[PDB]
């Protein structure tokens, strides 16, 4: 792998760095670079391709070095260059296309394509040069079993899944106090409500919980905490959990009380914020639980006391919010997210060459369907292409 | 514009490099382009400005060069340094301004600023060196013919239209089947809503479709799908077609049914998504449909069916929805984005100077005019614009 | 803060650049300086910790040069190298996070850790190199009193605060006409209702104002403007002013009219928008000023009619709302926003250590606080604590 990812790096370093009538000196280390890695690959054959409709290529390498001579390069020079260069660039793209369609269970992280096992062979380690990136850096330190951490900007963390519980249920559907959600990527949305609005309810006060456990641990996270949820204020027709009949939902928006957001690892609470809005900071956790209360008013306007009477049928049901966005965390496990283009990268090759379906990674490469059960085979898939992706964009986007 | 971006990238590392106490040996090929850059520049005479507001200035170029003699850099040696970094760093600042206010119908691509044009001219081209931004390495690509990609988070695609088409319709406006909607930004959201809630539809079922078409190509996109339009959600009087009367809205929210999204380039599907929702990838697409259908509720309890009745008037709207957002995507054309500085920085640049109108940019350099046409004028326009706004944010930001 | 910054810049490159295999000339000019760090490091003791849970620790350095005459590198050659690389980049991590947990009302830009304090000497200004990076240039541009900048994605500009204000109050709270607001993040929301609907007003038509006032100035900011506001679209118990009592608030929604945004510094506007929907760019402001108002629908159908009639009682009550976010903007204090992990890692090593309370930073530092006073004493301590937190997430993250 660190071996493609030079080859990738120098390749493109080529393609900046010589252009006509740049100073000799500018280039002079990478010329050397550069003709090392025409040394080395050299009088070798390789073969790519033949998994579903991807074709199969042969490479052949046999060029020549490039000159040190000149003072400052020139149109000649630069045209030289190019036609090694473009040569190279195919294959790498080749190379890394062929590894990026292919899974083991069982060895997951080892290369499963056949030019990238040749290329890991020992005459080949002399390309090797400035491991930079953050998927590289990644990938070193995962070898030599080291800490890691990727940064993502709006992890895609939490598979989707809307759902409710109904705590208090009748078959009229005309009484109902329960939670319902939304989990989508980074986003999670809970509301709490009440038919009754508690006023049979001992202290007049009625809890919810939400609790969210992730697939992977998160550090230094930065979330907003927004009261409130937008998506369950407004009055809805809902199937139902046997999916018989369906109930009427129809919400009259109150501040949640006495709200209390836990971080926890391994169910130790780690950070603990309550009757906070805003951003707030959490440093390690693997579990949200937000706890938010219902509260009926002590004192109603006219109005107010029209909309919550004592006994059924209640036309307007109590409801109360929470909003939470993980906006940017840090992982030591690679993930999907709103500003990398690796999911998106993976997914496309293999449905551009129609591969058939893998052990390793659920069809369609789905996002829910993988981060839901995300195991370690999984993740050690997941990072051998998504290193190849980042490593592919380097000279193909 | 190559030579533009050089000039701007060694003072940029001129700027991080030569600081007081630093060994020779880091700095001593950068030394070498930088007196290349000075020798190049000196005896020759540019003028910038007089568009707009913008102040005609001389430049003259008469520098000496740097030592090449010390271990390890000290005051002295930074402070003359930075004399000339500082001429040359106003310079290009104002060479980039100049650029960035003009425009061209006829040769978009070619540089608009007489600075620039003299720049472009054979003696000078050995300053040129290190193409590596994103920006300019497109640049370079153009020129020769070969495929580029910008990738963008949050791309800033759909101009921003909000609308509706009334399938039924009636004087009174109170039967309506129609969907509204909201393209802005990088966000679709698309509402079905049935007055009568299809009782009378043959099937108890509704279909509705959206259509949207795109400005320009994308690919590897990332997007995320969501049951439901917040948006459209919530009860509205709206103004009317016509713009004589305003009908009523008012929406119950039940579940969509049958969803497909279809992601179509020359009107071939190429990807195809069904009962998915979160994030799902279109590799290429032009045009996005979205299907949607609403399915009366076979068994209602006693809450639900009072809202649902068989003739009118009907007091509540049955209505189902769709979100979309493009959270990254890849365009081989530049265009606005979130995270992205550029369309700030012209247009500011522009509103500063009182730049009076031009043919080939919309007043204001307002986006959503700029995005609904925009053409190949407008798009080699767009380029020269944001590449120079990208090599000035180098040095001034 | 400079040479703090170089050593953590050179063992980053160390890692990236030492590999085993790679031609000496890829590193030549690297061992040099890696060497000289040595050489300045050499003989010194450093002391850091003993604030809050953060354990005193002793650094020591004696170590050995690297070699300077393999062709390529070896196993060996790196082994030796990534020896010496952990000691220092354990020290260094040490040393920035004792200076993170610091901060002084009297002098926040000097270095409060005793390490610091040390490095900042004479002698060790010889490993001062490269200084590249976002943060560090902005550092340096401080210190000679330049001008300077940071880009932000979603600034972290506003504080969190939501409220409303009544223009026309009953303690009956029936006939209520009053703005309400959510300020959160980089994103503005403001509604605009009438009670009435404005049957009263003169011209029929109902004027809002909100004016927010931002702590620092931004520049070249790129803002989507929404109409209506999604959070306040739907029906809510609210509790009241005085704390007393609590309205009803239940709204039906129209189109703002007559819409004006400006952008103001200083008071004179700088940019004005009108009747402008999706993006613009408020090149330079201090203050936005959204003008919006209500008016009355000339002509009504009759579902419409029925909603708004001539006296009191009202049931629905009109609403008018904007909706604004700052995607990306340019300033010259350091802020939180979506992407960085800056207040993330300050916060998290903070929390971790049990620091006490400190005169300069609100406790817990917590944002909102700390932005909505925004002093120059914080200011210079916050961007002390940043840098920080930059240079060690290139080596610790
Ligand atoms: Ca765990
Ligand atoms: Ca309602
Ligand atoms: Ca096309
Ligand atoms: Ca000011
Ligand atoms: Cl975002
Ligand atoms: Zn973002």
């Amino acid at each position: 792998m660190d071996v493609l990812y030079s080859l990738s790096k120098t390749l493109k370093d080529a393609r900046d760095k010589i252009v006509e009538g740049t100073l000799y000196s500018n280039v002079s280390d990478l010329i050397q670079q550069f003709n090392q890695m025409i040394i080395t690959m050299n009088g070798n054959e390789f073969q790519t391709g033949g998994i579903g409709n991807l074709p199969i290529r042969n490479w052949n390498f046999d060029f020549g070095l490039l000159g040190t001579t000149l003072l400052n390069l020139d149109a000649n020079y630069v045209e030289t260059a190019r036609n090694t260069i473009d040569y190279f660039v195919d294959f790498v793209d080749n190379v890394c296309m062929d590894e990026m369609v292919r899974e083991s269970q069982r060895n997951g992280i080892a290369p499963q394509s056949d030019s990238l096992i040749k290329l890991s062979g020992i005459k080949f380690k002399r390309i090797n040069f400035d491991n930079s990136s953050e998927y590289i850096e990644n990938w070193n330190l995962q070898n030599r079993r080291q800490r890691t951490g990727f940064t993502f900007h709006k992890p895609n963390i939490f598979p989707y899944s809307a759902s409710f519980t109904l705590n208090r249920s009748q078959p009229a559907h005309d009484n109902l106090m329960g939670t319902m959600w939304l989990n989508a990527g980074s986003e999670i949305q809970v509301a709490g409500f009440d038919y009754s609005c508690a006023i049979n309810a001992p202290a007049n006060t009625q809890q919810f919980e939400h609790i969210v456990q992730l697939r992977r641990v998160l550090t230094t996270a930065t979330i907003t905490l927004l009261p409130d949820a937008e998506r369950f204020s407004f009055p809805r027709v809902i199937t139902s959990a046997d999916g018989a009949t369906t109930w009427y939902f129809n919400p009259v928006i109150l501040r949640p009380n006495n709200v209390e957001i836990e971080f926890l690892l391994n169910g130790q609470i780690i950070n603990t914020y309550q009757a906070r809005f805003g951003t707030i900071i959490a440093r390690n956790f693997d579990t949200i639980r937000l706890s938010f209360q219902l509260m009926r008013p002590p004192n109603m306007t006219p109005a107010v006391a029209a909309l919550f009477p004592n006994a059924q049928p209640f036309e307007h049901h109590a409801t109360v919010g929470l909003t939470l966005r993980i906006e940017s965390a840090v992982c030591e496990s690679v993930l999907a997210d709103a500003s990398e283009t690796m999911l998106a990268n993976v997914t496309s090759v293999r449905q551009e060459y129609a591969i058939p379906v893998g052990p390793v990674f659920p069809p369609g490469m789905n996002w829910t369907d993988l981060i839901t059960n995300y195991s370690p085979s999984r993740e050690d898939n997941l990072q051998r292409v998504f290193t190849v992706a980042s490593i592919r964009s380097m000279l193909v986007k």
